[PDB]
């Protein structure tokens, strides 16, 4: 239908087809800073309080085209933080406020972000000083956390270091194709994975109640689930909402159909802006935002304990805001006058959201709030621990929390390692230990298959799991289904750590090593033995500095979501994936961060390297097993084989040859790159004559990228 | 709606936004390769006797699951290459078989290339051979090629070079969301431009002539407008009609009906192959293609002249194949079993398409090939002539053109310069020109101007315009309304010749400058002058080697769909474009192969350096022009401007500052950098207070790249 530089694609013609773009996120080319930037380095130089001192500058200069609350943008900048950060969900760990979304598509014109357009917009002046210092990501987050401080609150802390991205994120965050739509539920109140918020566009509930229904009774099931999915316990759900209603208004002055289009959809002259409204001037006292006018507290500008006074100190009924929003206001015209307007006006009266009182008419959230009403100290610090973790949630290794900020108390979230405490393996150390690895009984598949279980169990959204921590061994990843708890991961933990207690006792001068290091180094030691047999000398490349973590350095709860239920790269498809197998080997090297071409020799490398789930004969083109070949590229492009959909209907095919007799069998994940134009491609590259040198040079390139794929700590 | 491994993304919600996905086409992770991989060196290396030979074999190698017509793939093949080459167009210099685009969507599903999937797959046991020394691109074309060298036609020559690309090249191909629909036709016939073909999914023209409607002189006018969209005029038409048509037959045993889904739509298990059809066995002499049943000649596997001795020696009419395709047959029973049936059945009565019959009854045509009838050896000349440009014609610069078969004639269509005469200007003569060229009194805005006019006629589609030749001082380069001619362009070339003169008769020695790159230069020195006046030191980097065309070296019509109805980075904006100037914008940006990183420093950088088309001041945003700085960059996100449609909607923007008087005007192509979301996020990079370096630094390398783009001489 329509021009490329205006949409039209492939995608046109075959709607539902395998989009392969998502191997490509954020293309060099699209990047405008050059092959050898490292904003690490950058905002390591960054002079802190020059620009906490130019941000207050900003929160404390009020601009004519969106005039600042009692003077003061600290609330707008901690809804913006809170925004930015409150896209992160749990299931597959992306959202979150760190790489900057919130200014790209289509996250800067959800609804439930208006009016953070001019937010970002303030903060021009902050990033056009500090530059290539300090990325969009970092301020917006940052600027929440001055906010807080600005305005009474010490916060435990902040990390640099959110790397700024230069097209946005392609994340799915729901099947509706109407702003505010809700076609995400099924059964009494199951919301559809991998979301995180009610409906389309909001970041976590609904302002008015389920639905509308300003119902708190109601509506605190939805905060329960909703912060649930997004990291956060009951103390730390009520912690923030408090905290955060601690400050400002809503926005609401006038009817919502006299707002104009969202920034994306909104004119050129506009400059990136949108909501632009035809009410009165449209900003600051005629300011709609959401369609709700409540101001929490009677200062909007100062953190005390008022919001919780206020709350209990009053008793509430429904009312409407100027443009027909549901709210609360204090019974029988109390507080009349208390409350200040934002541009100078007469004091208003108490009021609350449907969601604020959900902290007092539930259950549990009565007995967290009446507590910080007696004990107000208790609130601040629940506050601090959340806020921290909401602002830091999605940022993965300690190792990439930057500045002088940065506090030392460890977190159980952050999935914390022990510090490296003993010397390191050098490479006659790491020579010594493939061999003995190789002498140790222990297979080229399980190996390479346990190797592979610890390491591409990291994700790159949030930058959790991976070999790192050597939690293969502990819950829950030692029970896994796709790890395979009963078969034989325990006999290649056991006679890892044997060889762990070997090497540490016979060891020389202090040098140590961690089983962490062992379980990766095991798949390398067995690919080098797996070369060998197809006539290849390499070695594969290893990296110490792997730690062993406890079982109480490991919340079990949390390590749940980084399960697979499915994982392509060992054949394995559990029951519940949105997608057929062949989405989810797309989506699975998009969280290992994998190229098309890294993918592709991956698979075809652990295929007959035997590290299917329960070593089954999908997908294992070849004649000789523990042995690195490319045969399943050779084999995928026979043409003497015909592929037939099997009898015994079970997401399975046969590949029979000439004479009628089947030769090979394999899953939809296998035949995807016979079948996929594209795939196919990249398979008659390993699959050429010349190919096999190559294969293996890109197959433990790819492999040692999945392997140091956590290794923050050394980058 | 959907997830993005199953395409959904942004243009869902809004539909039609600038899609700036275009200037990342072919990302270099997508790529397997390797940065470092040069297929020109690959290539060199090959056995093209030993190639040609393995051709041969395929051709002569039936195989069981697409059973070879008369025992010779050579026909299918001839089409396929015929097909792969046969979607350029002259418009956009798009299409073509340039990229081996054939063999992934939407190309390789398309109607009219059915069953070439079957003859692209039979190529792969050369492939799998041959390896990283010989592309499919390559490959697919030089079959062609070998067909008819091996059914007796002695062709002109071959170039290899074509680099296999990794991703479709997303390319406008028309309205129509059907297969075959047509939309692309107002008034009597004007076909729609850019488009090149009479129906979606077709390479030229309906074989059963215009709307299936067998008018055979209505075919006709078809053909010729079709076939001068892809460069060929009427004898060339004619000779490829006639030179193709010698060999094979169509296929339309059984009912369109009993065909299967096209390969990107077809299950798994058939391994990207598509249209499998339950009619009898399904190939072979039940094979269904078209649905036509027509075997041109007597010698379907040989060449002669008995395509025009049977086109002439019968009297054609009207008939339906076995799926109700119009079609000629020979009136009165004539030529009753003379025609070889491709398996081994009986003799059947000649037959030809409606549009074959266009060859008789069009009077162009007509004379063209009833002076063949009798003058076969015009026919071998002109097919061996028009053959070989149809499989070079998106070739490029002859230096692209690799292997030992690539023929010593110069060729007009070539768009061909003189060889280097005498010795290149080394460093001395380069900066005492540069000197020389900034001593002239031509100003920074008149040398950049031109030196981009020139080098930004380029389009790296089919790798044609460019500022070698010196075309811009020749018809039509200097009439180009963009160009301004009515404006300095004359002085320009007049004072540029003028120093040409000037350095090459002034000191005896080997060394002579050509106007080529002396107007390249000149932009060169303008740049490194206007560096000056915002105080930076650079060496603007220049590589000699350009010659001057004559005029006779340059085909005027064949210019003509080098010129440019939109050039943003000028900020012009003719009339007849079919988007608004910010798609016009990405579209020229990506036919100059730039990233939007390249396109953003380069659209301010010439902003303020004044090469805007008649020095108009719409996004010079700057108050010391002919200077270069990020100006521009600064200033377009300045919040003291408000930005306002202007009153005479002229395309125009006003920029008014707090006192409401305009500071500055704007275009569609200026505000989008301010206003689009990916676009502004560049911008902030380069007007940052740490950018100006940075700026400079990148405007440099962006420039010395288009002034390069030319260049395949010297890599
Ligand atoms: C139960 C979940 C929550 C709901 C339903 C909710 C809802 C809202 C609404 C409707 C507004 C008014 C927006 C406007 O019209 O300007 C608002 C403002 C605000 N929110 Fe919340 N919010 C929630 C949680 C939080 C959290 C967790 C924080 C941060 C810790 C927070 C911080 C703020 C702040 C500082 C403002 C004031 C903005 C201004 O003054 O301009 N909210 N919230
Ligand atoms: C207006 C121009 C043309 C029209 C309308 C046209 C139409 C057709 C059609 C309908 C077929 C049969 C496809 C099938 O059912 O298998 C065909 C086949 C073929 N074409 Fe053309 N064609 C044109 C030009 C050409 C050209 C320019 C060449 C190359 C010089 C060419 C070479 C061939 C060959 C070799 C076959 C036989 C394929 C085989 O034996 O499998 N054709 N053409």
């Amino acid at each position: 239908m329509k021009y490329p530089v205006e949409g039209g694609g492939n995608q046109d013609w075959w709607p539902n087809r395998l989009n392969l773009k998502v191997l490509h996120q954020n293309p060099a080319v699209a990047d405008p800073m050059g092959a050898a930037f490292d904003y690490a380095a950058e905002v390591a130089t960054i002079d802190v309080d020059a620009l906490t001192r130019d941000i207050e500058e900003v929160m404390t200069t009020s601009q004519p085209w969106w005039p600042a609350d009692y003077g003061h943008y600290g609330p707008l900048f901690i809804r913006m933080a809170w925004h930015a950060a409150g896209t992160y969900r749990i299931h597959d760990g992306r959202g979150g406020a760190g790489g900057g979304m919130q200014r790209f598509a289509p996250l800067n014109s959800w609804p439930d972000n208006a009016s953070l357009d001019k937010a970002r917009r303030l903060l021009w002046p902050v990033k056009k000083k500090y530059g290539k210092k300090l990325s969009w990501a970092d301020l917006i987050v940052f600027a929440g956390n001055c906010a807080l401080e600005s305005m009474g609150f010490k916060t435990f802390g902040f990390g640099f270091g959110r790397v700024d991205q230069w097209e946005p994120d392609e994340v799915y965050w729901g099947k509706e194709a109407t702003w505010l739509g809700d076609e995400r539920y099924s059964g009494k109140r199951d919301l559809e994975n991998p979301l995180a918020a009610v409906q389309m566009g909001l970041i976590y509930v609904n302002p008015e109640g389920p639905n509308g229904n300003p119902d708190p009774m109601a509506a605190a099931v939805d905060i329960r689930e909703t912060f649930r999915r997004m990291a956060m316990n009951d103390v730390e759900t009520a912690a923030l909402i408090v905290g955060g209603h601690t400050f400002g208004k809503t926005h609401g002055a006038g009817p919502a159909d006299l707002v104009g289009p969202e920034p994306e959809a909104a004119p050129l002259e506009q400059m990136g802006l949108g909501w632009k409204s035809s009410y009165g001037t449209g900003t600051g006292k005629d300011a709609i935002t959401t369609g709700i006018e409540v101001v929490w507290t009677n200062t909007p500008t100062k953190w005390d304990n008022s919001f919780l006074e206020i709350l209990y100190g009053y008793e509430w009924e429904l009312t409407k805001s100027p443009a027909g929003a549901w709210q609360y206001t204090a019974k029988d015209g109390a507080g009349a006058g208390t409350i200040p307007d934002p541009f100078g006006g007469p004091g208003r009266s108490p009021t609350m959201l449907a969601t604020d009182l959900s902290l007092r008419v539930d259950p549990i959230y009565e007995r967290i709030t009446r507590r910080w009403l007696e004990h107000p100290e208790e609130l601040a610090d629940e506050f601090a621990k959340a806020w921290y973790k909401l602002i830091h949630r999605d940022m993965g290794p300690v190792a990439r929390y930057l500045g002088p900020l940065v506090p030392k108390q460890t977190l159980l979230w952050q999935d914390p390692v022990p510090a490296v405490s003993h010397d390191l393996v050098g490479e006659a150390e790491i020579a010594s230990l493939k061999s003995q690895i190789r002498a140790s009984g222990l297979t080229v598949s399980q190996l390479v298959s346990t190797a592979w279980a610890a390491a591409s169990s990291f994700r790159g959204s949030d930058k959790r799991g991976g070999a790192n921590g050597g939690r293969i061994r502990l819950q829950p990843q030692v029970g896994w289904e796709v790890n395979d708890p009963d078969g034989d991961l325990r006999k290649v933990i056991r006679t890892l750590e044997e060889i762990q207690e070997s090497f540490n006792s016979a060891a020389p001068g202090n040098i140590k090593v961690s089983f962490a290091d062992l379980v990766v180094l095991g798949g390398c030691a067995a690919i080098e033995k797996a070369a060998k047999a197809a006539g290849h000398n390499i070695t594969v490349p290893f990296t110490p500095g792997r730690t062993d973590a406890s079982q109480e350095q490991t919340d079990v709860e949390s390590f749940a979501v980084l399960e697979p239920k499915a994982d392509g790269f060992r054949n394995y498809l559990g029951k519940g994936n949105p997608l057929p197998a062949e989405y989810m080997l797309l989506d699975k090297a998009n969280l290992l961060t994998l190229s098309a071409p890294e993918m592709t020799v991956l698979v075809g490398g652990l295929r007959v390297l035997g590290a299917n789930y329960k070593r089954l004969p999908l997908g294992v083109f070849t004649e000789a097993s523990e042995s690195l070949t490319n045969d399943f590229f050779v084999n995928l492009l026979d043409m003497g084989i015909t592929w037939e959909p099997s009898p015994a209907d079970d997401g399975t095919y046969q590949g029979k040859d000439g004479s009628g007799k089947v030769k090979w069998t394999g899953s939809r994940v296998d035949l995807v790159f016979g079948s996929n134009s594209e795939l196919r491609a990249l398979v008659e590259v390993y699959g050429a004559d010349d190919a096999q040198p190559k294969f293996v040079q890109d197959f433990v390139a790819a492999w040692d990228k999945v392997m140091n794929l956590d290794r923050f700590d050394v980058r």
